[PDB]
């Protein structure tokens, strides 16, 4: 026995599934702009089941919330609307947190019921390269101390809190850095998806995803994370190395046989530990494991019990 | 800008409950078989009201899981029944947890939503005497490694995981240690409440905090506490440190002068300390924030927005 329902692609085929939700022409190819590693098939077939089961929970915490109000008999103090949904998405760089992220964002603002559904990056939530510089943190940066954890929950916080405002900054990975002054504004949105590395990480206190509604991770063998890891870094020799203001401008002119040997090395020093010490912990965290194959298909989905 | 919606007791009581809610014979009867002088209005004026809100959330959590289990089209390895819904209540040794928990598993009890609650204090899960000796703990009994947490955990897994069965050791407060053989027995009741004052602690992965559906903490002030406390210890020396066996039978013998300096320095020392340390940072974490006057009274709710 296990605090997990487990379903693999087989039985996750078997569909019982009593609506047929129907994905119309426009949104169909347009959740094309936000992939690459995302058929139209594993939409089709697991991102929307998936999207359904979340709205349940988002309706459901909706009418908790109203039906709580109108036993409090609508006081003052109250707030008029349900606060913000808030759901947490994390697993190792590479493992494609960014596009489940803005497949969900895609598929949960389809329903009348929550329309407006904001996408946060914890990346934003780095400390900006002097201060990591200063603290000695460069070497480290994706490990927990490399952010502003005390920023971070002032945000959620300020997000669950039901604030028409709250901003976060904004991180480049073109520039490695914080960009300064850049901000984004979240406006009470009726769902927020919250996406980075150390959204599940635990701490001494309160910690972000004690104000998660639902949180998932992104899963795959480690073998596999890492094969998908050098290959985008290959690819960013293209583009994002390519260009002279990137940080790693430099790292463009290595052959692919070069350029492999220095991603098996980042990742061997850097970010595999990173997903050993910190990210593979808070697997069993979420909501929603689901794991991946080689070849970015959703293999296994782990449903905690309700 | 505060996650929480606030009430004072004037505030609650003024509250326009749209039913009426009232106990009967025959309901007011058993609540004095708890008896510990225990305030019945407060039971009425505030713990029947304060389930109702929660019956409200277990009642959500039972309609969502058929609402994901139809939607799912009933696979066989979905469990038919939701699994319990665990309710941690933290706080304090001296706060009064148990009495809180002990009404509100009476007054959650009458629903027919519900019937079936129970009720384990995280005491049997401290490590006996014996095994406390051999790691240099009896200084910090009450204090997390105190306790054996692997088991704690495995115990509120199984019971999450909607086992049929799960068993869970048994603590005497009169000899000041675990009962051997001694086990209570939970068999999936629709509700279990799991009370002690580290249910709310944090761990670096999954953590007993991560299974429960809603939590209380129960607060006041310090030095309110500390009060109740010493009350306590006197008022022991008539009761559980009579007895010529019990651990602290020489107790039963200090003047009133004596057994408040005894009280007064154990406070001082062992409980005021794990309270500012290990129990006092769990309190945000809970979903209800009860405070306490120092007459026993609460004043003050803080429940989190929905
Ligand atoms: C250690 C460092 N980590 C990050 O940049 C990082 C930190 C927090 C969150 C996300 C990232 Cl990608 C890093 N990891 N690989 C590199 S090479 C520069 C960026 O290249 C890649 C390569 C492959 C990827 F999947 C993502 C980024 N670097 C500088
Ligand atoms: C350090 C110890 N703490 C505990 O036994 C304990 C540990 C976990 C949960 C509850 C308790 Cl009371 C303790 N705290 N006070 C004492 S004196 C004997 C127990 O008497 C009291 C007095 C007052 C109380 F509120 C509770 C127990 N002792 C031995």
């Amino acid at each position: 026995p296990s605090p997990y329902v487990e379903f693999d692609r087989r039985q996750w085929r078997a569909l019982r599934m009593s609506t047929p939700l129907a994905l119309t022409e426009e949104e169909l190819v347009g959740l094309r702009g936000l992939g690459e590693q995302i058929d139209l098939l594993e939409v089709e077939e697991v991102y929307l089941p998936l999207a359904r089961l979340i709205h349940l929970q988002v309706a459901a915490r909706q009418r908790l919330f109203a039906a709580t109000a109108e036993f409090l008999g609508e006081p003052q103090q109250n707030p008029d609307r349900p606060v913000p949904f808030i759901i947490g998405v994390a697993g190792s760089v590479a493992v494609g947190k960014s596009t489940t992220a803005r497949v969900l964002q895609a598929l949960l603002a389809r329903w009348d019921h929550h329309p407006r559904v904001d996408l946060v990056t914890t990346d934003g939530f780095l400390y900006p390269n002097a201060e990591l510089q200063r603290r000695n943190l460069m070497h480290r940066k994706g490990f927990p101390e490399s952010y502003n954890r005390r920023a971070l929950m002032r945000f959620v916080t300020s997000v669950k809190s039901g604030s028409d405002y709250a901003c976060a900054p904004v991180y480049s990975h073109l520039h490695y850095d914080i960009i300064p002054g850049a901000e984004q504004v979240v406006r009470h949105p009726d769902i927020l998806i919250l996406e980075g590395l150390n959204v599940l990480q635990t701490g001494p206190t309160l910690m972000v995803s004690d104000l998660f509604d639902f949180s998932l991770y992104v899963d795959a063998r480690i073998e596999d994370i890492e094969q998908w890891y050098v290959s985008r870094f290959l690819a960013m020799r293209t583009t994002a190395f390519a260009d002279p203001e990137s940080h790693f401008h430099h790292y463009a002119a290595f052959s692919d046989s070069q350029a492999v040997v220095a991603a098996r090395e980042i990742w061997r020093t850097i970010n595999r530990p990173n997903l050993v010490e910190n990210i593979l912990p808070t697997r069993p965290r979420a909501t929603l494991v689901l794991r991946k194959d080689a070849d970015h298909s959703i293999n296994r989905l782990r449903l905690r019990k309700l």
